[PDB]
């Protein structure tokens, strides 16, 4: 198959130039229906993917739509497909999945046939059902054994009257939490929310010049400057009351409270603690948890994370939503 | 003297002046169904002789430990007095509570209550704990079934109509006809003016948007329940349809000669359809006004809750913000 080699992204890179009969170069694992529809409307001879069209986690119909439209599908070329592509140059794709610029080999891919794409979809369909049966089975078990915490707030320490009626901002050490905190500088200055630092993000808050009211996490993994900043330290403890890191708190001579529970995440503990104190709102920075993340996780996801987000209900807002008000 | 516990009758609320002056040995009068641990802790610290509830301490939907904390503290619990307890109470007047749960002001009967013993409160807790497990087994069993049969919608957006490029990258505000949605929309006047979000009116809230002087880009719902002014405003009308494509209210749209699209699905709520439609078009954010759905609502329901509602909120993830959060930025 001979045609122009056009690099396409779901955001609209080469979709406007993609003509009938050319070779589309994409990097789209788990190809979305929207991107497949845009590719299908352009009528390309073949879609060459750097990654796999169906990775196996979710049943995505996109690759089958392309095959039904008479488009050749070749996948798993790898980064060398993007590194060796000249946008617009007439390429040549063989029936074996090889891409050439005349007689020069650029990349080797794996041809995805119609029946193989149907099988991958059916396998992903069964995989999602099995993972969701396990996940929501664990959700029922979690609610049953942790109802004292979810319903009564058993174990949640009383941190005083500082949170009630106020805006709260919780910072967790997720990817790019520091740059999100910097985008929220005007928000923090203008609204003066109660700051809660979780684990290593308590260090980040203190390094940015803040004085968090609360710090949540095992003090073993929190810096000395954050622990000595004046914040009330909330230590996760086993349901029996044993708190790891209490010796460090006692060595420092600082005030601390324990939060006995079976919840492993200190971000979920901080969210449940803030909610229990009846705030006006809770801005969650560096701790995002979504349904799509649960569906795409090939490993077991913790039901306590999605249940905590649902428990906070209408009071929860992600830091990215607030930062978009300042863009 | 006449038998029973004698003490001053004081009306207490989970956030009132009654607690701040509730003294040791008083008969606390409350109206707290499913008594919270926080309110039980504040009542316990005051050391009243008895706590008299208008409602039941444990109604049976959730396992609440509060009543047992009071009983462990040596407080007599009497419940189910009804509104006549609040109507017949005089704050600070010395009342008499018999072992049978009767409240008197001397020899005059005010109200009859049911004595809640420690073992009966433990049994009510254990029963509410089993009823909650049964409901959650039913609820999350339906959630698994929903994900399996509706994966083309949740994963691929199958059935979601293409409304054009107006939503992508923009802030979106969806209005549903929940309680006080009009007064929430009025509190968001500065937000709408300052940020110019894409407006989506759901059902009767499309009428509210048009009455407030707005021109919603989209209207979602059965046109049978939407006003003529909203349907003729210039908005693209999205009709909920059965999985087979049958849309109720299509005859009305065709009589008006206006543009419309259908959204075939097994989701019953037009608010969930509007949220799934907005999310599929990749917005910057989705401000949700008049349609709140929470986990506490699922726990408290007792009737069957729709898993599609909570799954929709989780599907939108980090892009979802309640209108009350945005309105708090203007207070």
């Amino acid at each position: 198959l001979q045609g122009a080699t056009r690099i396409c992204t779901p955001q609209g890179k080469g979709l406007k130039r993609l003509s009938e009969g050319d070779l589309a170069i994409i990097d789209a694992p788990d190809l979305s229906r929207t991107f497949a529809q845009r590719l299908l409307a352009a009528k390309p001879a073949a879609v060459l993917n750097v990654s796999r069209f169906t990775t196996g986690s979710v049943p995505n119909f996109g690759p089958q739509m392309l095959i039904d439209g008479g488009i050749q599908l070749v996948e798993g070329f790898g980064q060398e497909l993007l590194d060796g592509t000249k946008d617009g140059k007439k390429g040549r794709l063989t029936e074996d999945g090889q891409l050439f610029y005349g007689e020069r080999l650029i990349s080797n891919g794996s041809v995805l046939s119609g029946p193989a794409a149907e099988n991958a979809f059916a396998d992903a369909q069964q995989s999602l059902l099995d993972r969701m049966e396990a996940y929501f089975g664990n959700t029922i078990q979690f609610i049953h054994s942790e109802a004292p915490l979810l319903i009564d707030g058993l174990g949640i320490p009383d941190t005083g009257n500082a949170i009630e009626g106020r805006k709260v901002l919780i910072a967790s050490p997720g990817d790019n939490h520091r740059s999100r905190l910097k985008e929220l500088r005007s928000f923090i200055r203008e609204y003066d929310p109660v700051l809660i630092g979780v684990d290593g993000a308590a260090d980040t808050l203190v390094e940015l010049g803040y004085k968090p009211a609360l710090i949540v996490g095992n003090p073993t993994g929190i810096g000395a400057d954050a622990l000595r900043s004046g914040a009330n330290v909330i230590l996760p403890a086993d349901p029996d009351g044993h708190a790891v890191g209490l010796e460090r708190i006692q060595d420092l001579g600082i005030g601390a409270m324990t939060f006995p529970s079976s919840v492993n995440s200190s971000t979920d503990l901080a969210l449940l603690l803030a909610d229990f104190h009846n705030p006006q709102m809770i801005v969650n920075v560096g701790g995002p948890v979504t349904l799509d993340g649960v569906f795409e996780n090939r490993e077991d996801s913790d039901p306590a994370a999605l249940l905590t987000r649902a428990k906070l209900g209408t009071k929860l807002v992600d830091g990215s939503v607030i930062a978009s008000l300042y863009t």
